[PDB]
């Protein structure tokens, strides 16, 4: 059922993530970590302070679907354990700022095929897919796009609803 994903989203912020290539979205996938540029970063640790929930849904560029979405359990931080992102030419280690740690929902993904009804009155109206890397999500447009996910048997809510 989905009582228990709605709790998790009652009172969401939902941002969309989007990703060059599958390679680092499959390192997030399994070490459960995120890293953004700065000014993305300052607007994700501001929402993790004013909301129950902030819900980071991604896209990987060119991929024409969703790979799953994931809720923050922390703010950024620097100097823990350093995460080997495949760097994009001309970025370099320190540009990507802080670390966010991270549950993951559902890591299955969903074609824009599915979500062509849903718009986003934060960006103009458009269709959800469409959007840069950190854009806002309106609470009811997210918590449709995440609804219509597949459930996912690797995923137990236990951790994040005992977090909240």
């Amino acid at each position: 059922g989905t009582s228990k994903l709605k709790y998790v989203l009652q009172d969401a912020r939902f941002f969309l993530i989007k990703s060059n290539n599958h390679e680092n979205v499959s390192l997030a996938k399994a070490k459960g970590v995120w890293s953004t540029l700065p000014v993305n970063e300052k607007k994700l640790n501001l929402a993790f302070r004013s909301a129950r929930s902030v819900i980071l849904i991604f896209s990987v560029r060119e991929s024409g679907k969703f790979q799953g979405f994931a809720r923050l359990s922390s703010e950024s931080h620097h100097g823990g354990s350093p995460i080997h992102w495949v760097l994009p030419a001309g970025m370099s280690a320190k540009m990507l700022g802080g670390v966010f740690k991270i549950d993951w929902i559902c890591r299955r993904e969903l074609p824009f095929t599915k979500s062509a009804h849903l718009t986003n009155p934060w960006n103009e109206h458009k269709p959800v897919k469409i959007g840069r890397d950190g854009q806002e999500i309106e609470l009811e447009c997210g918590t449709q796009l995440c609804l219509l996910f597949p459930p996912d048997e690797s995923i137990d809510l236990y951790q994040v609803i005992h977090k909240m």
